């Protein structure tokens, strides 16, 4: 019987099959009645849609049916851990679940939330079917590479790198970044679900891929999206949500900053955690 990496066997979870034949675990958070739309959630690097619990209530408490599935080589899904072919599966596989529900829940419309990867997800996602979401919330979402270490010198090298080594790691990124509320950093540390080794440089590579993309489909983005930033994310530089308002083509675009906030911005101190909830949910009832 096919198995989740953690043991547990596929015929007992919720889950799908990729365009590869891989098998991705699920999550569902349906309200009572017919919903009045549709929203795809999209976790970032290393972590899972678990981790998106809180948001998806609350979302579901709206009269939205909120669905997730962990993408390739992450949480209960299948795939080597935090490795992808290319970054372009993430995309295909978030596109083959949405067209899944749009059938069985038809003329409805379809939101998408994304975290860090999982915006830079939801940004190629709606590129890709330009003019069919109807809204896009984006959380501290990956738009931009560091600077001092995104060099002409250090991507050559990483190519040299990921012809030779490409499971090659660095450390563990220091994960007190992710957040000012310590408690948080700690159930990070400790979920089962969400790997923690270091980034290999073909992964690496995947998401300056990703960052390429994102960059060059901003231009041509019409999206109506809501863009949450903490001003000392020390992954997703304040910059890029900067980035994103100025190249975005969207005539429905607002950004929140949030003075001080770290990158996990729905998982952040009580007085950020609670105003990202509250915007989240005022944007998404008036646009449904
Ligand atoms: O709650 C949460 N948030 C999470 C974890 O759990 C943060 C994680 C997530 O998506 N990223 C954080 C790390 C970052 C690394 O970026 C790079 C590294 C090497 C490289 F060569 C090019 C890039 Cl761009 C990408 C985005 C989701």
């Amino acid at each position: 019987p096919r198995r989740t990496p953690q043991s547990i066997p596929y015929q007992d979870l919720p889950h799908l099959v990729n365009a590869d034949g891989q098998y991705l675990f699920c999550r569902y958070w349906a309200p009572t009645g017919t919903p009045k739309a549709l929203i795809f959630v999209s976790h970032g690097a290393g972590e899972h849609s678990g981790r998106y619990e809180e948001l998806a209530r609350m979302l579901m408490g709206l009269d939205l049916l909120v669905f997730a599935h962990d993408h390739v080589g992450h949480g209960q899904s299948e795939g080597e851990r935090m490795v992808v072919s290319d970054f372009h599966v993430f995309v295909r596989d978030v596109l083959q679940h949405v067209d899944s529900m749009q059938k069985d829940y038809p003329g409805l419309p379809v939101f998408l939330l994304g975290h860090s990867m999982g915006g830079a997800i939801a940004i190629l996602t709606a590129a890709e079917r330009p003019g069919h979401f109807a809204g896009m919330v984006l959380i501290s979402p990956l738009v931009l590479a560091n600077p001092e270490s995104a060099t002409t010198f250090k991507v050559l090298a990483a190519k040299v790198l990921n012809s030779v080594l490409p499971n090659l790691s660095s450390g563990p990124i220091d994960s007190s970044v992710l957040s000012r509320n310590k408690t948080e950093v700690d159930i990070y540390n400790s979920d089962p679900l969400i790997c923690r080794a270091g980034l290999k440089v073909c992964f690496g590579i995947q998401l300056l891929n990703a960052v390429s993309r994102v960059e060059r489909a901003l231009p041509k983005l019409t999206v109506p999206f809501l863009l949450l930033q903490g001003s000392a994310d020390r992954l997703c530089d304040s910059k890029g949500a900067y980035l994103l308002m100025e190249l975005a083509k969207s005539q429905d675009k607002t950004l929140k900053i949030y003075e001080g906030a770290y990158h996990v911005l729905h998982k952040e101190l009580p007085e950020v955690t609670n105003s990202v909830f509250h915007e989240i949910n005022m944007w998404v009832s008036q646009r449904t």
